[PDB]
């Protein structure tokens, strides 16, 4: 299924100029920001989805992630499959590794307290991460075979909730400027 969801959230810090392009394409040009997440994908995520993308521009200046991002409820969990980043490689409690789509990813868990989520501005939730051990080349078609991540997570005691919310291929940034241009399908 082609994309049906446009994610465009900023906490209000700095400038986040997001463009909802044709089909699965979008761009972001951002300046001196707080936290934001822009991307395209699906209203209802699936553990079985294969996400395709092509980042024709990946140019963070500071902390930016080029990442699958999505949520479940019951329980409320944020997950990531981070393919590239800027000045900061996100880490947490180390769980293990998974190989998928030509890369090796470290698996991490973190917790957020009093943080923004799909449920409110001040919420507490767990985050599940796969973070590639090196930045993935950009500019060619790429796949994220999410099932591989879900299955590895499960094997390390990281179960997702039962009620699936959005699932996008995102540009997330914090305290940074940059440019990105990504097509998702
Ligand atoms: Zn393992």
């Amino acid at each position: 299924a082609s994309t049906d969801y446009w994610q465009n959230w900023t906490d209000g810090g700095g400038i986040v100029n997001a463009v909802n392009g044709s089909g699965g394409n979008y761009s972001v040009n951002w300046s001196n920001t707080g936290n934001f997440v822009v991307g395209k994908g699906w209203t209802t995520g699936s553990p079985f989805r294969t996400i395709n993308y092509n980042a024709g521009v990946w140019a963070p200046n500071g902390n930016g992630y080029l990442t699958l991002a999505g949520w479940t409820r019951s329980p409320l969990i944020q997950y990531y499959v981070v393919d590239s980043w800027g000045t900061y490689r996100p880490t947490g409690t180390y769980k293990g590794t998974v190989k998928s789509d030509g890369g090796t990813y470290d698996i991490y868990t973190t917790t957020r307290y009093n943080a923004p989520s799909i449920d409110g501005d001040r919420t507490t939730f767990t985050q599940y991460w796969s973070v590639r051990q090196s930045k993935r080349p950009t500019g060619s078609n790429a796949t994220i075979t999410f099932t591989n991540h879900v299955n590895a997570w499960k094997s390390h005691g990281m179960n997702l909730g039962s009620n699936w919310a959005y699932q996008v291929m995102a540009t997330e940034g914090y305290q940074s400027s940059g440019s990105s241009n990504v097509t998702v399908w």
